[PDB]
DNA sequence: GCCTGACTCGC
DNA sequence: GCGAGTCAGGCA
């Protein structure tokens, strides 16, 4: 049952066609720096595997790699990208991305290999990667034989899975948005996990070392209240302390046992001193072990950055996410979290960290997609949009407007923005489902559209089985019609939610784009850094500042045109923190 | 070592 | 709600 290649002990020209499947395997989970264990070809003149030692010290095969003119099919190509731009050598002209084009078709699939992938046509001839490397401490990678064997049969199955895979995607009208938008976009983030972010390293020592000592002040303080020494960090163990020995009211319960989340405590603080300094020790530890001690470890000595890997094929909505490190949840509510951004510095000397975002680009897209006249009215004013809404759900002028009519009328939009129950929705109000249900109805009447979106989305995602996106991103809703109440529940909302904040993950994409096409026409040296959600983080030298403020805002607000404009605000500073 | 739940951050 | 990550406690 073994598949026929040849095993080159060099490079020859059969091998540097103009149309090939390639695989660059790099086997680490993180692949900045990581070794390339080995390569295959597929194309018209066969199936090869290549040694990376031969392979990558070859001047033909090289020039291959970087000829644009030189057309490759891979999976997951940002992975074989970086880790080639480790070693100096460029990748290009990828014109097909099986991991992209399975992750527009279903991102529900969770396809994270080429069996996974290939599995959607009914193709089996390939092993899942899990099965070949193993997983865990166990993870090895295999002899030569099993290793070349395996490579081959992916790239074969690139080979043959490229021509159905885009026939589903041109009847999706899903083609242009692989091309042009996630295709291109894989190239831009590859350039910015390379780049990588500078982290001072001292700030963050300085800082961990004033938690530590804060942390030991708080920790006895704990104790002593308790009257004795106990893991706080244990919810079981703080649960007993609490609810058994100082008999504290049981307010919510847990599967595992007593409830001693911060909602919760927050509530129970009046009973007992203990209550607070817990909460206290609780954020500051958060702080301690999420973003300094969890920074730190990341940051790499060499270099002093940090590189982080951007998944573009996992989230149903469409967005970027971030690991190792996570760069999209840094501390910012907070003034004692917020500091954690000071960390991050400008690679080089005389530049400066610049910070542009949109503002309300969920809301403004919902107002194009539901065409609520009020609401587009609203944004095409610029109100305030929570003010505004605090002024329809309550009746009242703008001047009758306290800060708890705003609270709440911010969290409704935001339940709206982020597709959360009713249920939901009480929660963070701290008030009754039926009164949260009640502000829901009261939002429908000021913003008939929406109501009416709501309603004619969820039945099309009924009629359809999915529902779309701006730019004809595609999410899946089998629960639409399930008959049990929760689970229905989330797919609408998932049908309410998707379209908006899928469509907003469009625009930024494209904006990613357009940025990266108009830094090079301007002949600007400044350089997209990070992608956070709602905003576009460069480094550049302080010269272009008075260039980028007129710059990167533009690009923004003129990635799409819809029914309200777009509005973007930007910032720059010394460090991330500076930029606000 | 391997899972899992419980808890917390930004969006 | 999501997604990322840390820690504990129960496991083979
Ligand atoms: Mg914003």
């Amino acid at each position: 049952a073994k598949m026929a290649f040849t095993l080159a002990d060099r490079v020859t020209e059969e091998m540097l066609a103009d149309k090939a499947a390639l695989v660059v395997e790099v086997v680490e989970e993180n692949y900045h720096d990581a070794p390339i264990v080995g390569i295959a070809v597929v194309n018209e003149h066969g199936r090869f595997f290549l040694r990376p030692e031969t392979a990558l010290a070859d001047p033909q095969f090289v020039a291959w790699l970087g000829d644009e003119t030189k057309k490759k099919s891979m999976f997951d190509s940002k992975r074989a990208a970086v880790a080639l731009k480790w070693k100096g050598i460029e990748l290009c002209g990828v014109s097909f991305d099986l991991l992209l084009a399975a992750y527009l078709l279903d991102p529900a699939q969770g396809v994270d290999d080429v069996a996974a992938a290939a599995k959607m046509k009914q193709y089996e001839a390939v092993r899942p990667d899990e099965a070949v490397y193993g997983k865990g401490a166990k993870r090895a990678v295999p002899d030569e034989p099993v290793l070349a064997e395996h490579l081959v049969r992916k790239a074969a199955a690139i080979w043959a899975l490229e021509r159905p895979f885009l026939d589903e995607l041109r009847r999706n009208e899903q083609d242009r948005l692989l091309v042009e938008l996630e295709q291109p976009l894989s190239s831009i983030l590859a350039e910015m996990e390379f780049a990588g972010v500078k982290v001072d390293t001292k700030r963050l020592e300085q800082m961990g070392e004033e938690l530590a000592e804060q942390l030991r002040t708080v920790e006895q303080r704990i104790y002593e209240l308790a009257g004795q020494e106990f893991n706080i960090n244990s919810p079981k163990q703080l649960g007993v302390i609490l609810f058994e020995k100082l008999q504290l009211p049981v307010l919510k319960k847990s599967k595992t046992g007593y409830s001693t989340s911060a909602d919760v405590l927050e509530k129970l603080a009046p009973y007992h001193e203990i209550v607070e300094n817990i909460l206290h020790y609780r954020q500051l530890g958060k702080l301690q072990s999420t973003y300094i001690e969890g920074l730190l470890k990341v940051v790499r000595p060499d270099t002093k950055k940090v590189h982080t890997i951007f998944n573009q094929a996992l989230t149903q909505t469409g967005r970027l996410s971030s690991t190792e490190p996570n760069l999209q949840n840094i501390p910012i509510r907070l003034e004692e979290g917020r500091k954690i951004r000071q960390a991050f510095v400008p690679s080089e000397s005389d530049w400066l960290i610049f910070a542009a975002d949109y503002s309300q680009i969920e809301l403004r897209v919902l107002a194009h997609i539901a065409e609520d006249d009020n609401l587009m009215e609203a944004f095409r004013r610029d109100l305030d949009i929570h003010t505004k809404t605090a002024m329809d759900i309550f009746q009242v002028s703008e001047d009758e407007v306290t800060p708890n009519m705003r609270r709440q009328a911010k969290a409704v939009n935001f339940g709206i923005v982020y597709g959360i129950s009713d249920y939901g929705l009480a929660q963070n109000l701290n008030i009754s489902r039926k009164e949260a249900a009640e502000f829901i109805e009261r939002y429908f009447e000021s913003f008939p559209g929406v109501k009416r979106y709501m309603e004619n989305i969820v039945q099309e995602a009924k009629q359809k089985g999915y529902v779309t996106t701006l730019l004809h991103r595609r999410r899946y809703l089998p629960d639409i019609t399930s008959r049990n109440f929760n689970v229905r529940s989330f797919a609408e909302r998932m049908a309410m939610n998707t379209p908006i904040q899928g469509s907003a993950a469009d625009i930024i994409k494209k904006a990613m784009i357009d940025l990266n096409a108009r830094l090079k026409e301007e002949r600007l040296q400044a350089r997209l850094l990070l992608q956070v959600h709602d905003e576009l983080i460069l480094e550049a030298p302080k010269e272009e500042m008075e260039r980028l403020c007129r710059l990167v805002p533009e690009v923004m607000e003129q990635a799409v045109t819809l029914r309200v404009p777009l509005k973007v605000d930007y910032h720059y500073g010394s460090t991330w923190y500076d930029a606000k």
